[PDB]
């Protein structure tokens, strides 16, 4: 068992695959109330139940990103040993991402169930910037939208409940201190079992990407980390009741 009640990340082993988890409330520059994440073998649960809250910084708009992570995340400089990440994008043929996941959140907080990736220029950054890019695929929001604005869609295969099925996904590109691209699920699933490929939303963002003049060689970029949680809440929350349970959860990285 692994037990944390207070931000910080701690690394764990699921089904012989190297992970860590954080209890990530980046945004948040004060809080009271309780927050746990546990991990005990089988499952990984987090939940909150917090009040007076006030973000370091609104500009960025979400307060956290509760989370757990396969690879190195460049803001943390941390990687979990034995992980096969990161690699130039370009080197992989297929990337499975597998978990059941059930969410639950008071009604009008901003939330989503969020997974991400770093696309980086060197293999071992500490921040993202001008050139890099961050790709997220959202199965699931309440009260949010993504950043940016939304300029296409995409039909994506996934696997849901075991059936294949064929999502829409729209795309949502914003330029910030780096590009921010995130897949949203049009049909959104807030309890459930997915499976999908991430080659796929490489293969859409390089594509929507193409023309870009800040992004230079998308392929050459270093897919960092994979990281799988839920954003929460806006400059105007000042509480947060909500948690999750991740179960379930295996990868198959063919590069
Ligand atoms: O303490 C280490 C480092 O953390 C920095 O915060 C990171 C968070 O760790 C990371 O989760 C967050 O990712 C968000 C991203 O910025 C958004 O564009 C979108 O992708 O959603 C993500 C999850 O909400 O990024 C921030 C950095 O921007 C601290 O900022 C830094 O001071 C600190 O040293
Ligand atoms: O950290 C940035 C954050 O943006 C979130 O979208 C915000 C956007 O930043 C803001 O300009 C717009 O007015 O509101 C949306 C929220 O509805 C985005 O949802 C997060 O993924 C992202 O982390």
């Amino acid at each position: 068992m692994v037990l944390m009640t207070k931000p910080g990340t701690s690394d764990f082993v699921w089904n012989g695959i190297p992970l860590s988890m954080e209890l990530n409330l980046w945004n948040i520059k004060e809080y009271s109330g309780s927050v746990a994440m546990k991990f005990d073998g089988e499952k990984i649960t987090f939940d909150a139940d917090i009040q007076n809250l006030s973000p370091k910084e609104p500009e960025r708009y979400v307060l956290g990103y509760p989370e757990f992570y396969y690879g190195y995340k460049p803001w943390e400089n941390h990687t979990a040993e034995g992980s096969k990440l990161p690699v130039p994008v370009s080197s992989m043929k297929s990337f499975s991402v597998e978990v059941s996941f059930d969410i639950h959140h008071e009604p009008s907080l901003p939330l989503n169930f969020a997974m991400e990736t770093w696309l980086t220029r060197e293999k071992y950054q500490t921040e993202a910037s001008i050139g890099d890019v961050c790709i997220m695929v959202w199965f699931y929001f309440n009260n949010l939208t993504p950043g940016g604005e939304k300029i296409e869609e995409f039909t994506i295969p996934f696997v849901l409940n075991g059936e294949s099925v064929e999502g829409t996904w729209e795309l949502w590109l914003a330029e910030w201190g780096w590009d921010y691209l995130a897949f949203r699920l049009k049909d959104p699933v807030k309890k459930g079992r997915v499976k999908f490929d991430v080659r796929h939303f490489l293969d859409a963002a390089g594509k929507a990407l193409s023309s870009s003049a800040r992004v230079k060689d998308f392929e050459d970029l270093y897919f960092t980390v994979w990281e799988i949680g839920t954003e929460f809440g806006s400059p105007e929350t000042k509480s947060a009741q909500f948690g999750w349970k991740f179960e379930n959860f295996s990868i198959d990285l063919e590069v």
